[PDB]
């Protein structure tokens, strides 16, 4: 077995293939440099219920998505045991926070963060979770500027945070317990003929074989795996979700006990912290999808990041110490859900397209592809989200618009800007018009989920039409 | 019969007017004061028949704010009777006194949390207290309003039966009542009150003539105690009252669309707040700033038209932005030196009071004004009022040092409320550096006396010889009761 | 008749009726108006004589623009005189009509850089192009302002002999000269001009009188074209006139100071600018908004206020922000829908119009009154001004590239001028997003017809029914004139 | 021996290294320092040039602000022929020293009147006086620029022949015209300057080693006077160095382009600034923020990086808010507690220091290198530079009431910088409540010395221990000399 990828869905995927196959040689692929990676520019939040929209919860697919995050947090405690059981206390502990505090404050959209709050409420009651909306006094540590103040806090018991960063050396040490090979190199080609894989060309020039490839290569998945004959129009395109984050040692080396959020905000940034040891605290994180990889952060990033966690958390963040800058690429599918399961080609497995919580969903994302490999059925609410399928369209062209402008102006209120008072009804009605051609323009059966619209708006005329062409490419394989 | 002579046309004296002329045929009434209203509190209020939205942390804290508190309650269950009884004397055509049933208090963020989230509590707590009828209402529910987002409302609370009046309507009801009862009105001010043997003779008026009186009953507003302090002693027996001058605006709605409700936040920076007051025919009133002042004012300050119409545009209905001026209103709330009501009798037999009301004394008019007449009768009036007596070393109600933790806070809250955009250090550096000078400014007025915040920093901004003269009052007081 | 009746009580109606009682005593001169001067530019005004203050780079690169501002430079050189001649009808208690002979223009960044830096470089080149007396002054040498650092200005310029007058004692003082020169005032409105056989019978009032006249000079501003409209063929031959809706205040200066000059800016977003005009007794004039509305209004919007007042704090004097609001002023700006005035006469023998002068008819009064007189005469008047003859096809004064250019320079200026604090990203993007909308409403308005920037903003954000209307009166002007 | 040590490879130790292998070749020089550079002014410079571009009215008011200014002209004809000399020893595959020839000042209204405006005015005045090339340009002539209008110059200064270098390629040709002169670099640092019977000996190494000399330069930069006051008496007769925390950033333009001057503002509150310095291969230097640290600190504070990026974004390029964020610098600045440099002998025979240069080591260093050297060969050097002898009294250089007015006009800059929105009376409020406090401490910390503005903030924020130490020092230092 040869794993394409040394992110947590790679390296996760290679702890169960090497515990539970001790008869088959395990082989993981990436270099330590991590380019684009995801993972390590993560906090990480263990994010089920601080990750629920009421735009994710409105569609079939989003509701399933969300009831995999609710299994996967089940897995957390003893999954993380039995890396931390490979390892001793100098190595440092996986789990950062074992609660998070989701705060409402008026730094944003109505439309987005009042709808959200209500949805979170709603989702953590649906399924019995332990919870409750506290006092925004009774939330320790944060002292916001009082402008930017929430109104309104939650707790939630049991949703936490993990070091991401420790967490990837435990999966390191724990595959090299159970017998896995860490070879760190990139591949360049996967080989196949007769309908099975052969196995992968490195960029030294070298030649793995395996009858078993799993991709996990992040954002650079399906460019992987389209190489392969028809595979360019049969498994969804995914981008780079450009995120930017950053470690800050506290002025006094205190932290929050617990993570702090913002439900999810604008083209699916957000507001967070999570605790770290040693006197430093993680927070983040932007988000932008651009069509092609992004390795450093923009200066408007870093002043929004540092903008918001000033003025929402803790104003003592201002006299703090910046650390690191992190980027790291969200792998972004173009229809807005994971490439999860096999292929057409036998042996052939891909674990990607999870944009902002492959991370929290990896334990459950590992034993649902292992599982597979064996001939069993893994998890049964996985079978929609198989990487070799037709664009799903999990939202109306109308309600992707709605969204769309929405998010748009959720950019000004996040700010927050100052306008006078017309302009913003005056930005929306002029923003339908432009999005409403796009959209029409794309496709006559396919629309980008608005974070990927908003991307292909700005983007130059022969990415566009290049877009059209892939769209017209896919409708002509499925249809 | 033994004439009465009521000074003042505000709220106050018509309701006392109305109530004397109606239960007294042995009296003749007459009520002295002109159209014009020169500083009235009344004609420039809403108004919200405000107990339970007019609570505060720091008025609960206090025995003499829990015992305010308790009248305004007692006054909300005299108002559909009193209503009933003005609108009696009218017609359909003379227009209705209620404009609204229940009142909406929001919580944003335009604000300081040590003011607006303390407050929001404070109100809570007072309805459970109370058994009020009320409840916590999800701010989507708040039908209307249209609030910029970044200004936009996270918490929203439903008060059944605290409405509002039109002012207006409700002075035309009193004069046309005052009348109707046997009342005169003499539409020419007091210059001076006539005493002596212990005892008012009458009233000098502005036109140079004299009309005797066995009762003279002072209800002129923030003019009040400068009238009778010219007589023996007065000067420094009856606390002073200054001027917190409000403004406030009539608004011609885009649509000629209103709230079914008052709109409000709980009182903030030095007892301003944010308030919409339904008002029929495509009207709405929009209140309202304060702002004590040592000498009368009857302008707006630009500052204040702007600040009135930012909060109202961004917090309540951002529709008020393309909405027409109809009129910018500016009346004095008469301000007590030690902040409680002047509400009784004096040294002087036949001399009364009814002032000194700030924020409230229009909601309080119909139980004050029963309470003054009881007295005049020989009677014991309402329970509870006897500490408001006019005549009374100042009231210290609070500790200097709570009064100096609430003048830094209020600084503060001009700032959060404007909203500023600040350095994050800026704030904390600035409430540092406000403590000293207060404290100096407190020590130095007198080892006895502390003015409330609202007259405190009226005092630390005004010239040296006001404080001066302020100082020599403070001394002058103390040797008087001392 | 050889009767003349003047049909409205402004500066242009009171200018031409001075004008022709002076000049021809043998006839019989009634000026129509009321008092109150509904929707009234001119007790709205400052006002500026200004001439080189309204240059602006957009007017100077049009024919049309630069004969308009020859006269406006022509019009400076008669006020002497003019003021001499209306004082002489009065008495020192009356009051000087002159306020300043000079202004200073400032330089701010509280607004586009491609209006303010090209319309500051326009007014300069205009200023020595005309050999005008002028300094380019450092702005620590302004006396009297105190602005905001974050809103102050880094560039000022002096003109010498560019001054300003009190628009009340101007109206005062021109009825009162109007009457000296054996004029009637008469104070009703006209409801209907009556003609037939091609020449003027009189006006019928709106008390239901006829007057008879042989010269109907209509002076009636923004409703001037509404009036002459009715009279056959006339509809699609007489330019629309608009109301160019304008907010200004009177405030009394907290010590009762004021700047010895005009302080102004050059005209910003949609024909608005930013202004103090001083005035005698502790008063300034600050002004002043611009808004052309389709229908009249005569009461200001929250937002005109709190702009006007929030740009003269912050960029002319903080003093001004606890200085006392005296009064609101709302006027209508008569907003030609080609852009230039009406001026002379008509198909209709004895019918003559003087109106469309947007911002500046006050300033030019004096020389439109002597050029209508003259014509009237059977004279020439002055040269230029005929191609401004009231009865004309649409001026097209600038391409349509050029007015949609301007059209989206205007609105993100609205942003600047505020000013706006948005993400660095945002402007660009609106700019691009506005493009399109204001093209297409264009193309559809006509195929030979563009409205300036200040109208097209109008009609983008009026009713359907109303932009509709406007294709139809266009298609109905080509037709009348192709 | 006749063997010289310098201690430190920044600008100042590599270029007196330079000055001593070029003119002493039978002499042996070692220079000390690691290529971590920890807490490196030089490589954390962008760098400019900075004479004219460095000058302040309050630094011209003073006579040992003048002396310091003259030195920076004098450095500034020494630059062409200095790089012309450290290329020598390279080829075009080195990179080129020199990055720009000339600088744009540029006046926007980011900031407070009374430091821009008075600055800008003393820029101009001190290149008249200098003779220096230099014109007033249109703003819209600056090339590249494209600012937030709301945040635009509106006056632009071009000085010819005040440029730029790259720092990192000034240093490896430093430390290559070093090797290629015969001198030696010990990759260690100095822990311990060893002198008895008044005369070096040599220096203890942080690996343990001894290193003779008859001479020891020290310039480590911020570390440079707790290195010598370990000798007798030398801890209060050499004046503390401070660390001036300054933050910069790479940043690779969105376009690869950059501008073909330095563009800058004049110094800023507590003696920040805002420029960019052109690099080579689509790279631009931004910068700078300044903190007096009474500890070293090596990394940027959240609030320094925002401001930075802020500033830069909004005044200079719009386009930079999507550039790529390369690499966030820090470098210490040493900061003389006296405000003025530490350059030359010693009461020790052999030992020299060159350091305490604050924002203009950089620029100064051929000069300072000519001047150490010279002095080393019985010279007297440059003359002016006496007044800044190292082994010296604290310099008064300035009243406690010019420093006092000094630090309360920086602390509002720091509000006018960000730019802050506030209450148009809340800056006069903070104002008066800012001079009390800052009256005090200086009263406080001793009855001689007053710390300059941007050491007293320092002061005024740190701990209740470190004023107390410094009132100690500055007692222990008036005992020394007095
Ligand atoms: C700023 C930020 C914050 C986040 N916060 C959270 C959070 O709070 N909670 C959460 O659950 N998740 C979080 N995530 C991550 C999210 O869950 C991702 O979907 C998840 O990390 C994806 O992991 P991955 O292993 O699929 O990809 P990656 O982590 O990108 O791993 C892919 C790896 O494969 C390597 N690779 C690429 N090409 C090749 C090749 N040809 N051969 C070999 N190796 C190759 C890459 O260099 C990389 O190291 C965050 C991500 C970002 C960027
Ligand atoms: C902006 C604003 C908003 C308000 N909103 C509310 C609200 O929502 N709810 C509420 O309950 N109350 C409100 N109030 C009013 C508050 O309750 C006042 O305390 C109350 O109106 C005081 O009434 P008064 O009759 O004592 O005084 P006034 O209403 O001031 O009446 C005094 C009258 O006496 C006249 N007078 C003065 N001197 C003489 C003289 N020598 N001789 C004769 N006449 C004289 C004055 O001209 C005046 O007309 C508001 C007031 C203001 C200014």
């Amino acid at each position: 077995v040869i794993v394409v990828g040394n992110g947590v869905l790679g390296l996760s995927v290679g702890v169960e293939i090497a515990r539970t196959r001790p008869d088959v040689r395990v082989t993981l692929l990436g270099k330590p440099a991590r380019q684009y990676g995801a993972t390590p520019a993560a906090g990480a939040m263990l994010g089920a219920f601080g990750e629920v929209t009421a735009h994710a919860l409105a569609s079939e697919h989003g509701r399933k998505k969300h009831a995999l995050a609710v299994q996967a947090q089940r897995l957390w405690p003893e999954w993380i045991e039995s890396l931390e059981a490979t390892g001793t206390a100098a190595d440092g502990r996986i789990k950062t926070a074992d609660d998070t505090v989701v705060l409402l404050n008026t730094v944003g959209h109505s439309a987005l963060d009042d709808a959200n709050f209500a949805a979170v409420l709603t989702a953590l009651k649906e399924a019995n979770a332990p919870h409750e909306e506290i006092a925004v006094e009774s939330v320790d540590w944060i002292d916001p500027d009082p402008n930017s103040r929430p109104l309104r806090a939650l707790h939630i018991e049991g949703e936490g945070s993990v070091d991401s960063g420790i967490l990837l050396a435990a999966l390191e040490r724990s595959f090299l317990q159970a017998g896995g090979r860490l070879h760190p190199v990139d591949a360049t080609e996967i080989r196949a003929s007769h309908g099975r894989v052969e196995g992968v060309v490195t960029d030294d020039g070298d030649f793995l074989p395996a009858g078993h490839v799993v991709v996990a290569a992040g954002a650079r998945s399906q460019r992987l795996v389209a190489a392969l004959p028809g595979l360019a129009h049969r498994i969804p395109r995914i981008y780079d979700g450009v995120g930017v984050s950053a470690l800050v040692d506290t002025w006094d080396g205190s932290g929050p006990a617990t993570v702090l959020r913002t439900s999810n905000r604008a083209f699916a940034c957000g507001l967070h912290l999570v605790p770290r040891a040693g006197g430093s605290v993680y927070i983040g994180a932007t988000n932008a999808v651009c069509l092609e990889p992004r390795g450093a952060a923009s200066i408007e990033e870093t002043v929004f990041l540092f903008n918001c966690a000033t003025h929402q958390l803790h104003r003592g963040l201002n006299g703090s110490e910046l650390r690191k800058v992190q980027v790291g690429s969200r792998p972004a599918p173009i229809d807005g859900f994971p490439l999860i399961g096999g292929t057409s080609v036998e042996g052939l497995w891909m674990l990607s397209g999870t944009y902002r919580d492959g991370l929290h969903m990896s334990p459950l994302l590992a034993r649902h592809v292992v599982s597979l490999m064996d001939g069993g059925t893994g998890v049964d609410g996985l079978r929609e989200f198989r990487p070799e399928r037709d664009l799903i369209s999990a939202w109306s062209r109308e309600e992707i618009l709605d969204d769309v402008v929405r998010h748009t102006m959720a950019t000004g209120y996040e700010f927050p800007w100052r306008l006078p008072l017309e302009w913003p009804h005056m930005m929306e009605t002029f923003l339908q018009g432009p999005f409403a051609e796009l959209a029409d323009r794309l496709s006559d059966t396919y629309t980008p989920p608005a974070d990927l619209m908003t991307a292909i708006m700005f983007s130059e005329r022969e990415q566009q039409d290049e877009l059209i062409a892939y769209y017209a490419d896919v409708h002509r394989e499925w249809h």
